[PDB]
């Protein structure tokens, strides 16, 4: 079980063991960079590193470290790993799993139509497996989107970031956030992946995204989308949240498609009424 909140779930790292190799850019609370971490066993790994800005407020520090207090509760291959934090020296740091290929939406946009269907399904299965663990822990992510999935050098996808286009109708209507609203979001991620990082609902007015979805309109099948995967999207996007599949069921569906890749050969900016 997840517990809503730092040193209970995060290792205090010795800054001597951290080196910075490359500055990436600015983040919400400070700089973002990458580098290397020397583990207690002397193994050296690549890591992503985020710093808290100089002259931070106490609220900024709490909100920044709050990420680590959440991430550190999870230990799963498809959830970004927290290596630890530095708090006893400044700048304050959060050190996480290095992911060579960055955010999934931007990665896919660079590689439009360049992966096999089975490669894409493997990415999707990893995301679903991470979400099955989060939901098993009782954690509702609320921000599941391809931009919040990171992808490593071997194309393994992992949930990160601990949004009207990704939010279920009931969560928009009255803030009813449940694991079933994360399943809705997963359906949108499925569409994002099969579309190679197209923006869900493009740049439709937000009021129209809300109304169209309420009226029964759904994102159209991506080009060359397997029928099985478009059906899975529609299932994730059931109006009745109780009729959406559970994450365990999504993982099982994708595992069957991986085991029977022939099934993917059956193929299915305007919204379609469902």
């Amino acid at each position: 079980t997840y517990v809503d909140p730092v040193h209970e779930f995060a290792k205090e790292l010795d800054a001597t063991n951290i080196s910075i190799d490359k500055v990436v850019g600015a983040g919400e609370f400070g700089e973002v960079c990458s580098g290397r971490l020397k583990l207690p066993s002397k193994k050296e790994i690549s890591v992503a590193i985020k710093t808290l800005k100089v002259g931070y407020t106490e609220k900024q520090r709490r909100d920044f470290l709050g990420e680590a207090s959440i991430m550190g509760q999870f230990d799963h291959p498809n959830i970004i790993r927290l290596e630890g934090v530095v708090t006893k020296s400044k700048p304050v740091m959060i050190v996480t799993e290095y992911m060579e290929n960055g955010s999934l939406d931007s990665f896919l946009r660079k590689h439009d139509a360049q992966f096999t269907v089975i490669q894409l399904v493997g990415m999707l299965r990893g995301i679903a497996s991470g979400m099955k663990y989060l939901s098993d822990m009782g954690y509702v992510h609320r921000d599941l989107a391809a931009r919040n999935i990171l992808i490593n050098s071997n194309l393994v996808c992992k949930v990160s970031d601990f949004p009207i286009r990704w939010t279920s109708p009931e969560a928009i209507a009255y803030r009813k956030f449940t694991s079933a609203s994360d399943v809705w979001s997963y359906g949108i991620v499925l569409w994002e992946v099969m579309s190679y990082g197209e923006r869900p609902y493009w740049e439709m007015s937000n009021q129209d995204v809300i109304k169209a979805v309420d009226e029964g309109y759904r994102l159209p099948p991506p080009m060359d989308c397997p029928a099985a995967l478009y059906q899975l999207m529609l299932d994730c996007w059931q109006k009745d949240r109780n009729n959406r599949p559970k994450f365990e069921q999504i993982v099982s569906i994708l595992d069957k498609l991986i085991r029977n890749p022939g099934s993917l050969k059956i193929i299915t900016s305007n919204l379609l009424l469902d």
